[PDB]
């Protein structure tokens, strides 16, 4: 039962998501942060999604913890303890010369969450399936052509999709992925990346799913740490093909 909530005062936080509402716990007496994320109809399955993937990575990385979980026909109610701190951008933001670190700290924490066996993996979160849902979306009208990055702005939603599949054939690669490694998800405190959150697309993919989406988040502020980023994770000479394949695939979610 859900009493598990009582003392709690409550706020409603507009993340930039995709569909579920997410309700912060907050104001109780020696008891901690919680996160309540609620999905509606097909968004019920988002927030699935998420539960048996949190419930299955926190053996291996540091996640918030699955307090209760609860499914109907049409609802899904996710509610997790908080990971302390701010985001690796809020971090950034306030503290310009602590880039470098940040940038080494991702690097590193992005190496680990890599490194765990895929035989461990029970997600699929490959391009096959990601381009299906791409396709769904862009002819559902669900992707907005508004949140575009600068070089495809303007850009009809169909242009992105054609001009993609040019950059296919690519070179077979597959670790586990958080599936949206962007500033917003990586928790910082005490200048250590302490966890992530929203692990709704973790499963096995190519590497530059995470690579990309942290290297054009740095984009908005300095090239040298985007650079930093390779430098840290290994890679010699990024594969440019792959970053901007990856970065046109996420403009459909
Ligand atoms: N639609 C819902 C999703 O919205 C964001 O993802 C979007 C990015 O924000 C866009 O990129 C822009 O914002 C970045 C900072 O995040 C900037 O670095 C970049 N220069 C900007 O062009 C990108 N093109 C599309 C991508 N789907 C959230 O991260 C994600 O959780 C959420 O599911
Ligand atoms: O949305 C969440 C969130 C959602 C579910 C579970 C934990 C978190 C979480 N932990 N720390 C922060 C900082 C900003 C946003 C959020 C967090």
């Amino acid at each position: 039962l859900d009493a598990d909530l009582y003392g709690y005062r409550w706020a409603r936080d507009n993340v930039g998501q995709s569909g579920a509402t997410i309700y912060r716990l907050y104001g109780k007496p020696n008891a901690p942060e919680l996160f309540l994320k609620h999905g509606k109809g097909s968004v019920a399955n988002d927030v699935t999604d998420e539960m048996v993937r949190l419930n299955w990575l926190t053996a291996f990385m540091p996640l918030p913890t699955i307090k209760h979980f609860i499914r109907t026909p049409d609802d899904a109610w996710l509610l997790t303890t908080a990971i302390p701190g701010k985001t690796a951008f809020q971090v950034l933001e306030e503290y310009p010369d602590s880039g470098e670190n940040i940038v080494d700290a991702l690097a590193v924490f992005l190496r680990r969450l890599h490194s765990i066996p895929v035989c461990n993996c029970p997600f699929n979160s490959d391009r096959v399936f990601r381009l299906a849902q791409a396709q769904s979306r862009m002819n559902n009208g669900l992707v907005d052509a508004s949140d575009f990055d600068d070089e495809r702005n303007g850009w009809p939603v169909e242009q992105v999709w054609k001009e993609m599949h040019k950059l296919l054939p690519f070179s077979p690669d597959s670790v586990v992925t958080h599936g949206d490694f962007s500033l917003d998800n990586l928790i910082f405190d005490e200048g250590k990346l302490i966890g992530c959150i929203d692990v709704g697309r973790v499963g096995i993919a190519d590497r530059y799913q995470d690579l990309a989406i942290l290297w054009n988040c740095l984009g908005e502020f300095s090239p040298s740490l985007q650079k930093r980023l390779f430098q840290k994770y290994g890679i010699d000479n990024p594969d440019m093909n792959k970053l901007q394949f990856h970065l046109m695939l996420d403009e459909f979610f």
